[PDB]
C-alpha cells in the first residue's frame, strides 16, 4: 500500500488523486505544487470543450502548417526575436522576409534592405502604418503653419476593429464611409468627400473581414491624385491588406493595388492569415525610407543587413519568422499560387453550392478572396421560422463555427453568414460542411413556431 | 539504376546532394518555385546555428527553459488564435483567471471576481496600455478643470527600458528623466517630484531595472507623491514597470510594500515571459480597479460567465502562452514559484560574490534583489589595464556565452558595466563554468602588452 | 498544501527549484546518493552547451549529419554489441558485405566472395591493423631469408596523422619522415625511397592529408617502389592511409590509379565516419588478398555462409555504425555518393576561390581534390599586418565557428595556415554565412593600431 | 495510374516496389539510390532474425539504460570525442569520469586529475595497461644493462581473448596458469612459478568470463611482494576487472583488490558492462602518473583540467562519456549499489534454482559477480542422451541465448552453461527463463537416441 498515492507521489495516478477532485484556481495561485502530469491535464482538459481549430470557419488565421514548418517553429519556442545581437541570423532572416514581402508588393525602393517592420499581426502593422501617416502629416502641417491637433483618417464602415483601437488609443478621429447594396466596397467619391486638411490617410482594405471583398485601391489612388493636386493636402493611402496581401500577388498579379500606385505609401498584411504561418505574424512595408519618420524608427546593421527597429512590441517569439522564411523557400511563388488557388477554388465551390440552396443568396457573385458571405433570400426570410443565427447553432452541434452577424452601417438589417477557407480545409471537408448545412436547413424548416432571433427581427 | 531527377528534388534526393544546396538562400525575392520540405527545413534551420544558444544568452531576461509538460502543452496550442474568444471561450476564461491570479499576487483590493487587467505580448504592450490609460485619465481630469491638456509628460529614471522611449515617440508624450548617480543608484523620489507638474500623467518606478538589476523604492515614491498631490491637487498616479520584479517580489519579498497596497499605485505591468517562467510572448497589466481603466480604451465581454476586458494593442496572437502561464501557476503554486525564484536569486548572489573576489572587479551594488546584477572594473585596476569589459565580452563569446558589456545611463555614462541574468535553467554547475571561463579570460587579457581598441577609445 | 520534500527531489520537484541544482557537479568522487533522472539529465546535458556546435565545427573531418532515417536506425541499435556475432549473425554478415563493397570500390582483384578486411572504430585502428600486418609480413620474410628483423621502420610524409606516431610509439617501431616543402607539397617518391632500407616494412602515402587536404601520388610512389624493389630485393609494400580520400576518389576520380589496381598497394584504410558519411565510430581496412593478412593476426569464422575475418584491436563495440554504413550504400548507391561528394567538393572549391579574392589571403594549392583546403596570409600582407590567423580563428569563434589555425609540418613550420572542411550538411548557404563572417573579421582586425600577442610572437 | 509507382517516387509503397523484389547488395555498391523508407526497411529487416538483446544471456555488455540516458546518448550521436578543442566540456567530463573511477578504486594519487584513459572497452584498456607495463619493464631492464627483448606476462587460462591479441599483435609471450577443480581461480604460487626476469606483469581477473569468479588479487599481491624482494624483478599487477571493477566497490567495499594494494599499478574495466553504459565504453587507471610512461602519453590542459592523451583509437563517439557521467550523477554510490545488488540477487536466485534440478551442478557455491556457470552432474551426464548444447538450442527456440562451452585448459572436458544477469533482467524474466529450462529438460529426457553432441562426447 502506498500512503501518499492520492497526494501526488511517484505512484500517483492523475485521476485517482485529491487534486483531480478539486476545482482549478480562479482567483489565487494555489499555495502549493502538483505533479507535471496533473498540471498538464488540468490545463489541457479545459481546452477540449470549444471549437477545434480546423473546424473554426470564422477565423482567417492559419490553423495548419506542414510537419516540417511545425517542427521548426516548435524548436524555436525559446528564441526571443528582439535579442538581435544574440541571434543576428534571425534578425537578418527577418530583413529578408521584409525584402521578399516588399518585392511581392512591387516596391520601387532601390535599397537592398527594404523599409518595413515585423509585427505580431495586422493590428500592430496597421497601427505602425497609421502612426507614421500621422507623424508625416503633423510635420507637414507644422511647416505650413497650419494646426495639427485634430487629425482624421477615412475608412469603410467595413473596417476591422484595430482601426477603432487606433482611433481610441491615439485619439484620432475615424471617418467612416457606409456600405450599401450599390456600393459593396469603399466608394472613392464618398471617401474623398470626407477628406480635408486634417486627413492623415485613407485606408482601403484588401479582404474586408465582413464581406470578403477588396476595396478598389487604384480607383482610390485616382480620385486622391486629382484631389491632392487641387488642394495640396498630399493625402496618402495606407492599404490594410491583412488577407489580400498574400492573395493578390499570386492570383491577381496585374491588379494594380500596391506600391505600383503613386499614393500607396505603406501596406500591411497578416502573415498569420494567408501568409500561411501560425499565429503571431504581421508585416508592414513603406514605399521607401522617406515615408518612415525618424521619430519612430532607427536602423541597426546586423551582419551587413540594415534592420529597421520600429514596433509596438519588444520581446516576442521568433518562431513565426522561421515559419515565414520556411514557407517562402518551401513553396516559392508557384507553391503559394497553388495553395491559394486551392483555397480560392474551394471557397468558390461552396459559394456556388450555397447559391443553389433555396433559402440562400450570396452577397457577391465575385469571389476574390478565399471567403464569402451569404444571407437569406428576403422573400424566404419573411415566412421563415428561423434565422442564420439558428443555422450557426445547428452547425456548432457538429463542431463547426460558422458565424452569423449583421453587416456594418446602412446594411445593419442584413444578417449574413461567412465561411473562410484556409489551407488545410479541403473539398472533402467542404462536402461535409455542405451536408451539415443541408441537414440543418431540413430540420429548421420543420419548426412550427419562430425562434427567438426570428422574433427579434420582427 | 540511375535516378534522373536526384539533384532536382525528387523522392530519392539527398538534401545535401541537391542543386538547391549549392545555391544561396533568397535575400530579395521569393524563389520562383518550390523545394522539398526537407531541403527547406534545413535551409532555414541551418541559418540559426551560428549564433548564441538561448541557455547561454545571459543578456536576456526572457525565459529560455520550461519543463517538458509545459513545452508539450504550448507546442500543441501552436494553431490556437487567442483573440477568437467566441470560438475558444475556455481559453478566454483561462486568460481571465491568469489575470485574477496576477492581480491578487499584487494584492489588488478590487472586489470583482474578474479583476481589471489585460493580456499582452510582453511588458512593451503592457506598459503602453498602462501609459495610455494614465494619459486618458489625465486628459479627462484637466478637461473637466478647464486646464490645457495638450502637453503631457511622464517622469521616469534614466534607467528606463526602451519601451518607454517608444511610448514617448509613438504617442508624442514628453519623457522627463531622473539621472542615476553612485549616490542615487535608483529613482530618488524627491528628484522625481522636482520634474512633476500639472502636466505629469504618471511617475514610473521600475522593479528590476534592466541596466542595474535594482528596484526603485515604490513605497518611498508613494509617500512623496501623496504629500505632493495633497499640496497641488494634481493627482499624479504611479504605474509600476515591474517587468522582472513583478514575479520576484510576491514570492521572495512578500512584506515589501510595492504594489496595489500603495494608495497611488493604480496600474502595474509585468513580463510573464521573464520571471513569470513562460516562453517568449507573454505580458500582463493590471489596474487597481475598473475606475482606473478608461471606457474610451476598453470594453468587456462575458464568456461562459466570465467578464473579460477587451483592451490591447495586438489582436490575433498565439494562445499558447496563456496555457503555459496557467500551467506554471498550477504546477508550481506559490511554494514552487518561491523555490524556483529562490534558486535563481541564490545563483545570482553566488556569482555576485565570486565576481567581487576577483582582482579586476567591483559590484555596483551589495544588494541582489532580482536574479541579476552588474559589475565594473575597479577604477585603479582599469587605469593600468590593457583591456576593457568589451574585451571580456568577446572572450566569453568564444566559448558560446553572451555576457553583455555596456555603459550605464545618464551621469553614469562613464561606467562600462557587465551584466549576468540568472534564469530558470541556469544552474550552479553552469555558473561554475561561466566563472571558470571569466577567470581564464582575465588571465589571457592580462598578458596583453598593448591596449585594445576599446581601451584606447576610453583615452 | 505545501510539499515538504519539494527541494529534495520527489514527484513534484522542479529541476531548477531543487537543492541539487544549487550544488556543483561531481569532480572527484561519485555522489553518495541518487537524483531524479530529470535533474541528472540536465546536469550532464547543460555542460555540453558551452562549446562548438557540431555543424559549425569546420576543423573536423568526421560526419556531423546523417538523414533522419539513418539516425533513427542507428539510435535503435544503441544497445547492440557488434562482437556478439553468434547472437547477432545478420549484423556480422552485414559487416562482411560492407567490407566487400569497400574492397570493390577500391578495385580489389580478390576473387573470394567475402573480401579480406576488418571493421574498425576509425582510421586509427584500421591503420594500426594495416601496419601490424605489414610488420608481421616483413618479420616472416626476413626470417625465411636469415636476415635480422628486430629494428623495423616505416616511411611517411611529415603530414602524417597522429595515429602513425602512436603506431611508432606503442609498438616501438621507427617512423621515418619525409618533410614537406613548397616545391614538394606532398610525398615525393624519390625522397621516400632514400629513407628506405632492408628494415622498412611499408611506405604510407596519404589520400586526404589532414594538414593540407592534398593527396600523395600513390601511382608515382608505386612506380618508384617497383624499380627500387627490383634493385634491392627489399620487397617494400604500400599501405594507403586513405582516411578521407578513400570515399572521395572512387566516386569523383574513378580513373586515378591509387588503390588495389596498383601492384604494391597491399592494404588500404579509410574512415567510414569521415567521407563514408556515417556518424562517429567507423573505419575500414582491406587487404589486396588473403595472403597479405597474416594468420597470426587473424582467423575466420563462418556466419550464415559468410566468411567473417576476426581481426581487430577492439572487441565489444557499438554495432550502429555498421547499419549506418550499409544504409548509406543502399540509400545512395554510387550515384548518390557521387552527388553528395560532388556537393561537398564544389562548396569547398567555392570557398577556396572566394578566399583567394580577399586581399590578406593566398591558398596553399590551386588544386582542390578533397572537400577541404588550407590558406595562409600573403607574405607581403603579413609583414605589416597587426593580426595573425590565430586572431581570425578567435573572431570566428565569437560567431560559433571553429575554423582552426595551425603551423604546417616540418620545413613549412613557419607557415601559419587555416583549414576548412566541408562535410555533408554544410551547404552553399552556410558557406556564404562563413565568408561573410570572415570578411567582417578582417575589417575589424584591420582597425588594430597595435599588434596582437601572436603577431608579436612572430617577432 | 502512377507511372513510377514501382520505381520509387513519392507515391511508392515500400513493399509494392521493384527494389523490394530484389536482393540486398552482397558484393558491390548499388549503382543508384533508393528512397530512405526502402533503404531503412532493407537494413532494419535484416536485424529481426537474431537474438533480441534483452534475451541475450551470453553477453556481459549493457542492453538497457533508462529513457533519459538513452535520449542523452542519442542526442550526442554526431559528437566526436577526440575534437577536444572543439568540445572541451566533454574532455573535462571525460576527466571527471576518470577521477570518479580512480577514487572508486581507492587511488592514492594526490593530483586532482587522476591518471587514466578512456577506452572503447576493456580490450583497448587492457592493451593500454599492458603496453604501459611493457614499456616500464623495458626502461627498468635497460637501466640495469639487462636484456629487454624477450618479454612475457602471466595470466590464468581463463583469460579473455584480448590478452591473446596483446600477445599476438605485440609479439609478447603469454604464460598461462591452468584451472583445476582444486584451483578454480588463479593460484598465486602457480603464477609465480612462471615468472622470471622477463615478466612484465601478472594479470588477475575480477569477473572471469569463463567462470564468473574473481582471482584473489590480495593473495597475489602478498606472494608477489615476497618474490620481488627476493629477485628484484619488480613485477607489478595489472587487474583486468572488466566486470568486477563496477561490482566490488559497491557490494564488497572491504575486499582489498585495487590501488589499496602495493603492487596494483593499473586497473582496467568495461564501462559498458556493469558500469551500466551502452556499448562503447572502457576505462583504465594507473596508480599514479609515474606508472604511465611519457612515451605513450602526454597531457593537455582543457579549461583547467589535465587530460591525458593516450589511446589506441582516435575519433570516436562521445555519447558513452555522457552516459557514464549521467549514471554516476543519476544513481550515485547508493543507486549503483542497489542496481548491482538486484543483478547479483537475481543471479544468486537462478543459481539456487539451477542447483535444485536433477541434471545440474554449479561450478561454484559463491556467486560474487552477477553471473555463474553450471554443468551436468557427472552420473546424470553418463546416461543422458542430451548435452548442454542441446539445451542451448532448445532455449533458442524461445528467443534466448544461453551459451554452452568448454572451460579452458585442464577443464577442457567440462561443457558448462553460463547466465549473465544485467540491469534490465528481472526476477520475472528469470522465472520465465527457469520455466523454459524446466520444459526443455522434460523434452530432452524423452530422447530414445543420443544427440550429435552426445555422441561426439563418446
Ligand atoms: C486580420 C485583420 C486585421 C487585424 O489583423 P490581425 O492579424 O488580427 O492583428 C485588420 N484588418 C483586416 C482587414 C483583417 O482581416
Ligand atoms: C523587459 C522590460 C521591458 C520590456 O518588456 P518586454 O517583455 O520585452 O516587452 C520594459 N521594462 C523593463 C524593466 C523590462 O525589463
Ligand atoms: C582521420 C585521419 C586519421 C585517423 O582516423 P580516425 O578516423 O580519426 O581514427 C588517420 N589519417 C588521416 C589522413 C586522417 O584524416
Ligand atoms: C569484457 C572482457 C574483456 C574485453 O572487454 P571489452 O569491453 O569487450 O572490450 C576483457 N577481459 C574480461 C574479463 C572481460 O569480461
Ligand atoms: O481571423 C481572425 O481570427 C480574426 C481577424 C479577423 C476578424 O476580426 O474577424
Ligand atoms: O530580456 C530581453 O531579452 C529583452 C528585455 C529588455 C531589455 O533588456 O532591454
Ligand atoms: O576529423 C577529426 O575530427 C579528427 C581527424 C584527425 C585530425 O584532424 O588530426
Ligand atoms: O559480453 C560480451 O558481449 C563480450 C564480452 C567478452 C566475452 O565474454 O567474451
Amino acid at each position: 500500500e502506498d500512503l501518499n498515492f492520492r497526494k501526488g507521489d511517484a505512484k500517483t495516478d492523475v485521476f485517482g488523486s485529491d487534486r483531480m477532485l478539486q476545482p482549478s484556481p480562479v482567483e489565487r495561485i494555489p499555495d502549493g505544487p502538483t505533479t507535471p502530469e496533473v498540471a498538464y491535464q488540468m490545463v489541457k482538459d479545459e481546452t477540449f470543450a470549444q471549437t477545434q481549430p480546423r473546424l473554426n470557419l470564422a477565423t482567417f488565421v492559419t490553423t495548419y502548417m506542414d510537419d516540417y514548418a511545425t517542427k521548426l517553429m516548435n524548436e524555436a519556442i525559446n528564441i526571443n526575436y528582439i535579442d538581435e545581437t544574440e541571434y543576428p541570423r534571425i534578425a537578418v532572416m527577418n530583413g529578408k522576409c521584409i525584402n521578399i514581402v516588399a518585392n511581392l508588393w512591387n516596391s520601387p525602393e532601390k535599397d537592398t534592405w527594404k523599409t518595413g517592420a515585423l509585427a505580431i499581426g495586422s493590428s500592430e502593422a496597421c497601427m505602425l502604418g497609421g502612426v507614421a501617416a500621422w507623424l508625416r502629416w503633423r510635420k507637414k502641417r507644422q511647416a505650413q503653419g497650419k494646426p495639427f491637433d485634430k487629425p482624421n483618417f477615412v475608412i469603410s464602415t467595413g473596417f476591422q476593429v484595430v482601426w477603432e483601437k487606433f482611433a481610441q488609443l491615439w485619439q484620432i478621429e475615424m471617418r467612416e464611409v457606409p456600405l450599401t447594396l450599390e456600393k459593396t466596397t469603399l466608394d472613392p467619391e464618398e471617401a474623398l468627400k470626407m477628406c480635408d486638411e486634417n486627413t492623415i490617410c485613407v485606408v482601403p482594405i484588401q479582404g474586408v473581414t465582413w464581406t470578403g471583398l477588396n476595396d478598389d485601391v487604384e480607383a482610390l489612388d485616382k480620385a486622391l491624385d486629382a484631389y491632392n493636386a487641387k488642394t495640396g493636402y498630399d493625402i496618402p493611402i495606407h492599404v490594410d491588406a491583412a488577407s489580400g496581401g498574400f492573395i493578390l500577388p499570386f492570383l491577381y498579379p496585374d491588379t494594380k493595388w500596391d506600391f505600383r500606385l503613386k499614393w500607396v505609401l505603406s501596406i500591411s498584411v497578416s502573415g498569420h492569415k494567408f501568409g500561411l504561418v501560425y499565429p503571431g505574424l504581421g508585416w508592414v512595408c513603406w514605399k521607401g525610407k522617406e515615408y518612415l519618420p525618424e521619430e519612430m524608427s532607427f536602423s541597426v546593421n546586423y551582419l551587413g543587413a540594415n534592420i529597421t527597429q520600429v514596433g509596438l512590441n519588444f520581446s516576442r517569439p521568433a518562431a513565426q519568422i522561421l515559419g515565414q522564411y520556411y514557407q517562402f523557400i518551401r513553396l516559392g511563388f508557384q507553391g503559394y499560387k497553388e495553395v491559394q488557388y486551392n483555397s480560392l477554388q474551394i471557397a468558390k465551390y461552396i459559394h456556388g453550392e450555397i447559391a443553389k440552396m433555396a433559402p440562400f443568396v450570396n452577397y457577391s457573385e465575385n469571389v476574390v478572396n478565399p471567403l464569402f458571405i451569404w444571407y437569406l433570400k428576403p422573400e424566404y426570410a419573411k415566412s421563415a421560422k428561423w434565422t442564420l443565427y439558428d443555422l450557426q447553432d445547428k452547425l456548432s452541434q457538429h463542431g463547426w463555427m460558422v458565424p452569423a452577424y449583421t453587416l456594418p452601417s446602412k446594411l445593419e438589417d442584413y444578417v449574413v453568414m461567412r465561411v473562410v477557407v484556409r489551407q488545410g480545409f479541403s473539398r472533402d471537408m467542404a462536402d461535409m460542411l455542405l451536408g451539415d448545412i443541408k441537414n440543418a436547413i431540413a430540420e429548421l424548416e420543420k419548426l412550427d413556431f419562430p425562434t427567438p432571433t426570428r422574433m427579434a427581427q420582427e
